[PDB]
Protein backbone atom coordinates (compact mmCIF):
# COMPACT_ATOMS: atom_id res chain seq x y z
CA UNK A 1 0.00 0.00 0.00
CA UNK A 2 2.15 2.58 1.45
CA UNK A 3 5.32 3.53 -0.51
CA UNK A 4 5.01 1.38 -3.93
CA UNK A 5 4.48 2.37 -6.57
CA UNK A 6 4.03 6.18 -7.97
CA UNK A 7 4.70 8.84 -9.92
CA UNK A 8 5.66 8.61 -13.54
CA UNK A 9 9.15 7.23 -13.85
CA UNK A 10 8.44 4.42 -11.27
CA UNK A 11 5.82 3.07 -14.10
CA UNK A 12 8.48 3.13 -16.86
CA UNK A 13 10.61 1.22 -14.37
CA UNK A 14 7.90 -1.56 -13.91
CA UNK A 15 7.55 -1.58 -17.41
CA UNK A 16 3.63 -3.03 -18.31
CA UNK A 17 2.05 -4.86 -15.28
CA UNK A 18 5.06 -6.25 -13.15
CA UNK A 19 3.01 -9.43 -11.50
CA UNK A 20 -0.84 -10.04 -13.53
CA UNK A 21 -1.80 -12.82 -11.15
CA UNK A 22 -1.20 -11.18 -7.71
CA UNK A 23 -3.33 -8.55 -9.47
CA UNK A 24 -6.08 -10.58 -10.45
CA UNK A 25 -6.28 -12.26 -7.41
CA UNK A 26 -6.96 -8.47 -5.89
CA UNK A 27 -6.96 -7.66 -2.11
CA UNK A 28 -9.50 -9.54 0.02
CA UNK A 29 -10.73 -6.67 1.05
CA UNK A 30 -11.86 -5.12 -2.70
CA UNK A 31 -12.25 -9.08 -3.09
CA UNK A 32 -15.13 -9.03 -0.94
CA UNK A 33 -16.42 -5.99 -2.92
CA UNK A 34 -15.91 -6.88 -6.02
CA UNK A 35 -17.88 -10.67 -5.63
CA UNK A 36 -20.08 -8.64 -3.39
CA UNK A 37 -21.08 -7.02 -6.23
CA UNK A 38 -20.51 -8.89 -9.47
CA UNK A 39 -22.69 -11.27 -7.67
CA UNK A 40 -25.45 -8.92 -7.51
CA UNK A 41 -25.62 -7.84 -10.93
CA UNK A 42 -25.34 -11.19 -11.55
CA UNK A 43 -28.86 -12.00 -10.03
CA UNK A 44 -29.92 -9.26 -12.17
CA UNK A 45 -27.57 -9.70 -15.97
CA UNK A 46 -24.91 -12.79 -14.57
CA UNK A 47 -28.68 -14.36 -15.53
CA UNK A 48 -27.09 -14.54 -19.47
CA UNK A 49 -24.28 -11.65 -19.00
CA UNK A 50 -20.65 -13.41 -17.88
CA UNK A 51 -18.60 -12.12 -15.15
CA UNK A 52 -15.74 -10.25 -17.30
CA UNK A 53 -18.55 -7.98 -18.01
CA UNK A 54 -19.99 -7.20 -14.81
CA UNK A 55 -16.37 -7.33 -13.68
CA UNK A 56 -15.11 -5.20 -15.83
CA UNK A 57 -18.29 -2.55 -15.23
CA UNK A 58 -17.37 -2.57 -11.75
CA UNK A 59 -13.52 -1.91 -12.59
CA UNK A 60 -15.31 1.09 -14.94
CA UNK A 61 -16.62 2.79 -12.15
CA UNK A 62 -13.91 1.96 -9.09
CA UNK A 63 -16.40 -1.06 -7.85
CA UNK A 64 -19.82 0.95 -8.44
CA UNK A 65 -22.90 -1.08 -9.01
CA UNK A 66 -25.21 1.73 -8.72
CA UNK A 67 -23.56 2.82 -11.43
CA UNK A 68 -22.38 -0.07 -13.16
CA UNK A 69 -25.74 -0.91 -13.32
CA UNK A 70 -26.66 2.28 -14.35
CA UNK A 71 -24.10 1.67 -17.43
CA UNK A 72 -24.74 -2.11 -17.62
CA UNK A 73 -28.18 -1.19 -18.59
CA UNK A 74 -27.85 1.95 -20.56
CA UNK A 75 -25.34 -0.31 -22.25
CA UNK A 76 -28.01 -2.81 -23.23
CA UNK A 77 -30.89 -0.42 -23.84
CA UNK A 78 -28.88 1.36 -26.47
CA UNK A 79 -29.39 -0.80 -29.14
CA UNK A 80 -33.34 -1.15 -28.46
CA UNK A 81 -34.04 2.73 -29.09
CA UNK A 82 -36.42 5.12 -31.35
CA UNK A 83 -39.69 3.87 -33.08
Amino acid sequence: GSSGSSGEYGYEDLRESSNSLLNHQLSEIDQARLYSCLDHMREVLGDAVPDDILTEAILKHKFDVQKALSVVLEQDGSGPSSG
